[PDB]
C-alpha cells in the first residue's frame, strides 16, 4: 500500500560550505559599519565588481560583428586563444615555444585546466593508470585542489609545509624537507604567484632552491597560475617562476585562469599549458587530452576565450588591458600599504611586514580563530576562521575602522 | 645517454556528414531570436562577470526544466524538480553519471548496468565509462531489415535487465537512426521500466528542433513523469538554440519529494565544483531571456520550426525522388524518421560508391545529416543512391 521510498532516499545532505554562510551572515547584518573581507573576487574602492574597460570594449566589437557564428569550437578550443594564453605564461621568447614543444588546452577556468591535467596524469604519467603517485599540495592551499585531484582518481594526496604561523611567512626549511622526502616522480601543485590563501610567495632565490630539489628527485611541477599580472601588475615578474622552471629544463603543466586578470569569472576561461621535452610528444599528449575533454564538456565555450584572444593578439587592446590589470594590482598594493601603516601607527603587537610582503588579493593576517570570532561577532568584520582576508574588502572609507578593530582583537582577545 | 627521459615518452597517440544545422546555402544559421537577445545583453551595462552559483543561473535552470516538463507539470507544482546548469548536453550527462556512480543503487556502485541503444551517440559509452561504470550494455533498437525500431528486441532487453539498471533513452530524434518509439511504444517501454525499477536517464538534445514542436517532442519525458518515475533528463540547447559553442545544457532531476531534490543537488554541487567550478553565463543568459519573454519565446519557436521544416522538406523531397526513380526497397523510413540524422539503410560499402565515385560523403553506418541536402544537391545525391543501390 505504501509508496516506495525514493531511489534518492539514502543520498546524504552534503556538508555545509563555510564561506557561503559567511557571506549570507554578512548580508543579514544590519550594522552600517559591516565589512566583507571574505569576498573571493576583485572589488573597487566602492565595494563593487569591476568589468574591465578593455573587456567592455571587446564585447562591443564582438556584438557588432555579425560574421561570428556559434558552431562548435575544436575539442581543444579556439586556436588563437590557446596560443596567446600559452605565450602569456611562457613569454614570447620562451625556448619551449621556439622548439615547438608546447601544447595548450582551452579549459573551463583554471579549475577545468587543473581537472583535465589531473585526469591525464592519473592515466598516462608515472605508468599507465597509476593512481598511487603522490600529489603534494601546500599547507594550506586553495580549497578545491584536493577535490580536483581526488576526483581524478589520485589516492595519496599529501601536503608540504608552507605557511609558518610564528614567522607569518614561508617555512622554507619545512618545504625543502618535504621535497627531499617526496617519492621520485611525485606531483607538486605549485602556486605560480599570489599564493591562495596566504599571499606568501617564495622569492626568486627560494624558487631556485625548490626547483633544485624537484630537478634532482624528478618531481613533476603542476603550476596553478590564477593571478598572472593581477598579483603584482607586472606580467613578466608574475610568470618568473614558471619561466625559470622551463629554462631549467623541466617538463611541466601550468593551469592558467583568466577569471581574475580579465575579471571574466563567469565566462570560465582557462588554458592548460603543457611543456614537454620533445616536440613529438605534444601531439600524443594533446590526443589524449582530447579524449578526456570529449567526455567532460565535449568542447569549450567561445565568448570568454574570444575576448581574451582578441585582447592578447592586438597591441592596442593588449596595452589597454595591461593598464587595467595594473589598476587592480595597484589598488591591492595600496590597501596592503595602508593597512600595515595603520596597524603600526596603532602600535599593534606583533610584526606586520607580512601585510606588504604578501602578494595578491588574499592575505593570511595571522589572527587566530578566537580573534576572528571577535571581529565577526563584535565588530561586524567578516573573514575566514583561518584569518584569511581579501585586501579588496578594504576601502579608503573602512580602513580606520578595520585597523582599529584588528588592534582591539590583537590586544583584547585570547 | 641522453639526459632525463621525457615523462611523456610512452604516451600513445589516441586512435552529408555534418552534425549541425545548415541553411539551403550550406551555411551556419544564428537564430534571429539569438541575435536579438545578444544585442539586448550587449546593451545592458549592468550585467557583471561575477561567478554564477555552482549550480548555475537560477532563471535559466527554472526555464530549462519548465521547457522539458511543461509549465503545468505536477512535478514542478509539487517542488520535486531540480535543475543543474551544465556544459551542454554532454556536461549534463557527465554530472548525472558521476552522481549515479556515487549515490545510486548503493554507495559507489560501479556495477549497476548502464544500457545504451544499438546504435547510439558514441559519446554515451565514453561518458558513462569515465564516470566509472564497469558494465555498459546495449539494448536492441535499430532493425536493419525493416529500417525501423526493433520493439520486440528492445522490450526483451528491458525484461532481461537486472532491476535498477540505468537506461539511457533518447527523448526524441534518436541519434543516429532518426527512429523514435511512437507514444504507444513508449507506454510499453515505460511499463517494463516501472515494473523492473529501471532508471530512465533521458538525453534530450533535440527538443522542438526534432519535429518542429517543443511540446510534442517532450511528451515521452512528461509521460514518464506522469507515471510516477524518478528520472534524469540531460538537456542540450546546442541544436534548438543553435548555441553549440556556448555550451548550454541543463540536467533536470525529478524525485518523489522535495527533500530528495535538496540532498541530490547538494551532491551535484560537489561534483560540479571539481569539474568546472561553476558554469559560463553568456549562453544561459540568452536562453533564460528567450524562454522568460513570451514574445521572444514565440519568435524562438518559429525559428525552431523553420529549421525543422527545412529538414522535413529535405526528407519529403529525398523520398519522393527516390520513389520518382523507384529505387528498389522501401523508403518510408526517410519520412517516418525524425530529426536531423537519418539511417539511410545503405551497407558499409554501398556508401563508398557514394564516397569513392560520386563523392557524397557519409558515415560507414549510412548516417546522413539531412541539413547537408539542398535544393541544389537534390539533383544528384539521390541519383547517386539510386545507382548505389542498383549497382553494388
Amino acid at each position: 500500500g505504501m509508496a516506495p521510498p525514493s531511489v534518492f532516499a539514502e543520498v546524504p545532505q552534503a556538508q555545509p560550505v563555510l564561506v557561503f554562510k559567511l557571506i549570507a551572515d554578512f548580508r543579514e547584518d544590519p550594522d552600517p559599519r559591516k565589512v566583507n573581507l571574505g569576498v573571493g573576487a576583485y572589488r573597487t574602492d566602492d565595494c563593487q565588481p569591476w568589468v574591465l574597460p578593455v573587456v567592455r570594449k571587446v564585447e562591443q566589437r564582438i556584438a557588432n560583428n555579425s560574421s561570428l557564428n556559434h558552431e562548435y569550437l575544436p575539442i581543444l578550443g579556439l586556436a588563437e586563444f590557446r596560443t596567446c594564453a600559452s605565450r602569456l605564461a611562457l613569454g614570447d621568447d620562451s625556448p619551449a615555444l621556439q622548439e615547438k614543444r608546447v601544447g595548450g588546452v582551452q579549459s573551463l577556468g583554471g579549475t577545468g585546466a587543473l581537472r583535465i591535467g589531473a585526469e591525464f596524469l592519473a592515466r598516462w604519467y608515472n605508468g599507465t593508470n597509476n593512481k598511487d603517485t603522490p600529489v603534494y599540495v601546500s599547507s594550506p592551499t586553495w580549497e578545491n585542489h584536493n577535490g580536483v585531484f581526488t576526483t581524478a582518481g589520485f589516492k595519496d594526496i599529501r601536503s608540504y609545509r608552507y605557511w609558518d604561523t610564528e614567522k607569518r611567512g614561508l617555512d622554507l626549511q619545512g618545504f625543502l624537507s618535504d621535497l627531499e622526502n617526496a617519492p621520485e616522480f611525485s606531483i607538486f601543485v605549485l602556486h605560480a604567484c599570489a599564493h591562495n590563501p596566504t599571499g606568501t610567495d617564495p622569492t626568486p632565490e627560494q624558487w631556485k632552491q625548490i626547483a633544485s630539489v624537484m630537478k634532482r628527485r624528478f618531481l613533476f611541477p603542476f603550476f596553478d597560475s590564477a593571478y598572472q599580472g593581477f598579483a603584482s601588475g607586472n606580467l613578466e615578474k608574475d610568470a618568473w617562476a614558471i619561466r625559470y622552471f622551463v629554462s631549467e629544463g623541466f617538463e611541466l603543466f601550468c593551469a592558467q585562469s583568466f577569471s581574475k586578470n580579465f575579471g571574466l569569472y563567469n565566462e570560465r576561461v582557462g588554458n592548460l599549458t603543457v611543456v614537454a621535452k620533445e616536440p613529438d610528444s605534444i601531439l600524443r599528449v594533446l590526443s589524449q587530452m582530447q579524449k578526456i575533454v570529449r567526455v567532460t564538456w565535449s568542447n569549450p565555450p567561445a565568448q570568454g576565450a574570444r575576448i581574451v584572444a582578441r585582447t592578447l593578439s592586438d597591441p592596442e587592446l593588449f596595452h589597454e588591458w595591461t593598464g587595467n590589470v595594473k589598476t587592480m594590482a595597484d589598488r591591492i598594493l595600496s590597501m596592503r600599504s595602508e593597512l600595515r601603516a595603520r596597524l603600526e601607527a596603532l602600535k599593534t603587537p606583533g610584526t606586520w611586514n607580512h601585510i606588504t610582503d604578501q602578494i595578491g588579493m588574499f592575505s593570511f593576517t595571522g589572527l587566530n580563530p578566537k580573534q576572528v570570532e571577535y571581529l565577526i561577532n563584535q565588530k561586524h568584520i567578516y573573514l575566514l576562521p583561518s584569518g584569511r582576508i581579501n585586501m579588496c574588502g578594504l576601502t579608503t572609507k573602512n580602513l580606520d575602522y578595520v585597523a582599529t578593530s584588528i588592534h582591539e582583537a590583537v590586544t583584547k582577545i585570547q
